[PDB]
């Protein structure tokens, strides 16, 4: 029993974190096979970050301006290119520890583990969600750039995130590992808006299901509702519209629990209109939306490796 | 910026998790050098767990009744003993991946990372605190026993917890790695009370300091207080008495922030007497107590490896 914000075991991605230095800036880089991925703003100086002409800065750079080291071992750089906002550094040595891996562009509402690094060395793992507005509520100090987000499936690391910047609101933004930002962001030290952040309704329901599974059942109603009437309630409260594949995705949880999805939505509507009245659900006084249905099932089922 | 429940990188302890089987029961075990530590109730059968005579069950056991495997590799057992509630299985092979390690008995209020395992394979990491009442609010399904809790310092793994059982309240109990339970617990399938759980006051303050550091400053008062008068407030609300080495431990946070500790206590007294009025602190509507002062400093400072 019990439900926790659980990150993936980080051992596979640990052996992939390197230090990438270019002049005074040091960032983290991801060493897979014989290429090192890192945020391209490693090539920026003190001033360049207001509005960098990245191709023009990269031209001033040669292979030997890129100090990359894995722990103590310095790797020789035999090639560099820029793919979108990511620098790809070809190195002579294949990482002896590259795991089976995929690059994937995750979708909003999906979660992933972040291995927060500084100076190529790991300092912590936590779980977070790609918000609907394509930001993450992370914990990133200076030098954390190039820290990566990932999922594990069997022995397969699925890298989906590389950290680039902090916004004015204090949330975080970053790219997929092909260097394309999630969201409308650009890697400049400029004021950039994220949109309104909506709540991931299907995740909240999955967390209500985990709550029922774990004994928290006070919020269970005697009511029901309809997709459309709940969806009018969702829009009042900046909740993403619940759709028919959402109820289908909750199917396993609905069956394992014997609570129809729309009975759960009607429970959620009451929580949204009457608050929690100072009660708690799974040790929280807020509605939690960083648990996907798969997170719940994996945790309430104990799926290993992954 | 940002503050998250961060676990330690789990790579070092991953390479130490094995499967230990004895008849029908399978648990996780910790393979360090040529010994495998695992909960002694691996030797229990269906019925034995109501009130096991553990020495009498262990006598029926020989070295070859202990199937331990690391991934696919089965290790030969060359010796077994029982130290308190832990079985020590001597194996012929030293783990080629044992990290620098210590066994430590952590104190209440301290935190640690848990690597939740099933069948000797890791499935997730999360952070939790040894409650004042010596339980943990974990996430542990069947087969999770032998999962371990740990801290990292430089390259040094400090193992402090091994999971044994779930209580009626759904919290979790376990031993240090010398097999002595934290708390008044015994490894029987019996109804066992933990005490009232008090809130770790010094941790709540450290989290208020992290909140100020991260921009959340609405709760800051114009009041002050005294250790004794706050401590009368703490006792009303099941908060552990704040002591003089507690304010001294908060010293670095008090200095880095310019908020006297007793000004913070007076802010905490107001939160305790007037609630949060539907506001949030660091994305939470509850007062959080699973962050020690060192957790805050490490996170607000970015300390690596550890
Ligand atoms: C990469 O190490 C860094 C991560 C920031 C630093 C503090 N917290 C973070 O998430 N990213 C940047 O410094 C980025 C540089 C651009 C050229 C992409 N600028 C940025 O994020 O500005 C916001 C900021 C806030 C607080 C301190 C420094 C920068
Ligand atoms: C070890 O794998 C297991 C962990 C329990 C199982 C479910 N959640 C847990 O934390 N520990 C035990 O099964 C323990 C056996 C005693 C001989 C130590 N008994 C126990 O914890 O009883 C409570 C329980 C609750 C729900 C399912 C099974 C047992």
């Amino acid at each position: 029993s019990g439900f926790r914000k659980m990150a993936f075991p980080s051992g596979k991605v640990e052996g992939c974190m390197v230090q990438v230095t270019c002049g005074t800036t040091t960032l983290n880089g991801l060493w897979l096979d014989d290429v090192v991925y890192c945020p391209r703003h490693v090539i920026c100086t003190s001033e360049d970050m207001l509005n960098p002409n990245y191709e023009d800065l990269l031209i001033r750079k040669s292979n030997h301006n890129f100090l990359v080291q894995a722990g103590n071992v310095q790797l020789r750089v035999i090639g560099h290119s820029m793919q979108n906002c990511v620098l790809k550094l070809k190195v002579d040595t294949a990482n002896p520890k590259t795991p089976k891996y995929k690059f994937v562009r995750i979708q909003p509402g999906q979660t992933f583990s972040v291995l927060a690094c500084y100076n190529g060395s790991p300092s912590g793992v936590y779980q977070c969600a790609m918000r609907p507005n394509f930001t993450i509520k992370g914990s990133f100090l200076n030098g954390s750039c190039g820290s990566v987000g990932f999922n594990i499936d069997y022995d397969c690391v699925s890298f989906c995130y590389m950290h680039h910047m902090e916004l004015p609101t204090g949330v975080h933004a970053g790219t997929d590992l092909e260097g394309n930002f999630y969201g409308p962001f650009v890697d400049r030290q400029t004021a950039q808006a994220a949109g309104t952040d909506t709540t991931i309704t299907v995740n909240v329901l999955a967390w209500l299901y985990a709550a029922v599974i774990n004994g928290d059942r006070w919020f269970l109603n005697r009511f029901t509702t309809t997709l459309n009437d709940f969806n009018l309630v969702a829009m009042k409260y900046n909740y993403e519209p619940l759709t028919q594949d959402h109820v289908d995705i909750l199917g396993p949880l609905s069956a394992q629990t014997g609570i129809a999805v729309l009975d759960m939505c009607a429970s959620l509507k009451e929580l949204l209109q009457n608050g929690m009245n100072g009660r708690t659900i799974l040790g929280s006084a807020l509605l939690e939306d960083e648990f996907t249905p798969f997170d719940v099932v994996r945790q309430c089922s104990g799926v290993t490796f992954q």
